[PDB]
């Protein structure tokens, strides 16, 4: 009927939706509300104006191994920075819970350009 060809039980498939446009990481260590703040935050910030992203979260030790392809770093100043161009950032005032709403104009106005 077309030498192999169009499956009627069902074509489960897996997409490759790793890639998008820019891939962030988080890096914290497990959950202490912080983290379950700055994930929902970035998420909704991200949502907010519709920018495709991937958020991936990972120990003090683990970005550079999954450094393969993040076009933006998180770590709670651990990190040296001065390694290639990893994009890295410190949120040292968004953990606060204060500084945030400051910030945060901050992050978009340098993240539109």
């Amino acid at each position: 009927m077309g030498s192999s060809h169009h499956h009627h039980h069902h074509h489960h498939e897996n997409l490759y939706f790793q890639g998008s446009k820019r891939k962030i990481i988080v890096a914290c260590g497990g959950a202490v509300a912080t983290s379950t703040m700055a994930a929902e935050e970035i998420k909704e910030l991200c949502q907010s104006h519709n920018i495709p992203v991937e958020l991936i979260q990972c120990r003090v030790n683990e970005i550079e191994t999954y450094m393969d392809g993040v076009h933006l770093i998180c770590t709670t100043a651990r990190v040296d920075r001065s390694f290639g161009d990893i994009p890295l950032v410190h949120g040292m005032p968004f953990v606060s819970g204060v500084g945030i709403e400051a910030l945060q104009n901050k992050i978009l106005t340098i993240l539109q350009g």
